[PDB]
């Protein structure tokens, strides 16, 4: 499913992401935009053999099992395919674990390079929530 900007902001807010660990909603919407362009089915292969999955491009090296990432961890205890569902619950629950890892949202390269330090509130402007 390809989410609309405000549609995703509302979905994330309902799942408890607004201000989770100090990160306002605009941060999560911005990260999703540049990581997957709001597409829950986005997948991208990395050079190390791992693969990123879903709306927030969660990596198979440490967070989910996709059966083809040798010596990887499944910290979120879920098949990576689950992160491609139209229902973002799995992605949200796993992202919460990731952001608590210690490096905050810096775990998401697109967020660090394209959202961090910008006016992220702009990503939820006009939205009804
Ligand atoms: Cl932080
Ligand atoms: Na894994």
């Amino acid at each position: 499913k390809v989410f609309g900007r405000c549609e995703l902001a509302a979905a994330m807010k309902r799942h408890g992401l607004d201000n989770y660990r100090g990160y306002s909603l605009g941060n999560w919407v911005c990260a999703a935009k540049f990581e997957s362009n709001f597409n829950t089915q986005a997948t991208n292969r990395n050079t190390d053999g791992s693969t990123d999955y879903g709306i927030l491009q969660i990596n198979s090296r440490w967070w989910c099992n996709d059966g083809r990432t040798p010596g990887s961890r499944n910290l979120c205890n879920i098949p990576c395919s689950a992160l491609l569902s139209s229902d973002i619950t799995a992605s949200v629950n796993c992202a919460k674990k990731i952001v608590s890892d210690g490096n905050g949202m810096n775990a998401w390269v697109a967020w660090r390079n394209r959202c961090k330090g910008t006016d992220v509130q702009a990503w939820i402007r006009g939205c009804r929530l």
